[PDB]
């Protein structure tokens, strides 16, 4: 028994993928799910602070399963959960500043950023490890 597929990181119970190519947020949320996964939701500062080395490493921007699309200024996860008080902080300095309408939340540097949707962007799918 192995906790997760080949390719897939395991983390604390948790398998991640970062995707090697770029989608809107959209399309990356349909590519978890084809994989048996979710566009990334984070639960804790831990696991926040271990998906943000990811991106901040490669220096890539990318998707996670968060957006105030249904009501700007309410961030909620994919899953239906809300952002709780708690990951405030990880907004970089400035954000979320909603300029041009941007629902969708991306790793971006040391934090997180609110961007256009539609932009494409790398993605990280995450999914139980398994049991
Ligand atoms: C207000 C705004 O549109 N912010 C943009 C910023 O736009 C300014 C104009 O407001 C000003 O008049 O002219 C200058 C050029 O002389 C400039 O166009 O432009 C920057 C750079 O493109 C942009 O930041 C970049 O945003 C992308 C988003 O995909 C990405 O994060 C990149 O790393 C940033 O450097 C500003 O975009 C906004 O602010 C960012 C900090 C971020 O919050 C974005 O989501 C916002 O759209
Ligand atoms: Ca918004
Ligand atoms: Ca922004
Ligand atoms: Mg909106």
């Amino acid at each position: 028994c192995h906790p997760c597929p080949w390719e897939w990181t395991f983390f604390q119970g948790n398998c991640y993928f970062m995707s090697n190519s770029q989608r809107n947020w959209h399309d990356s949320i349909t590519a978890c799910k084809e994989v048996g996964a979710q566009l990334v939701v984070i639960k804790s500062a831990e696991e926040q602070n271990f998906l943000q080395l990811q991106s901040s490493r490669s220096n890539r921007f990318t998707w996670m399963g968060l957006s105030d699309l249904n009501q700007e200024g309410t961030w909620q996860w994919v899953d239906g959960s809300p952002l709780l008080p708690s990951f405030k902080q990880y907004w970089n300095r400035g954000e979320p500043n909603n300029v041009g309408e941007e629902d969708c939340a991306e790793f971006s540097g040391n934090g997180w950023n609110d961007d256009k949707c539609n932009l494409a962007k790398f993605w990280i799918c995450k999914k139980s490890a398994a049991s």
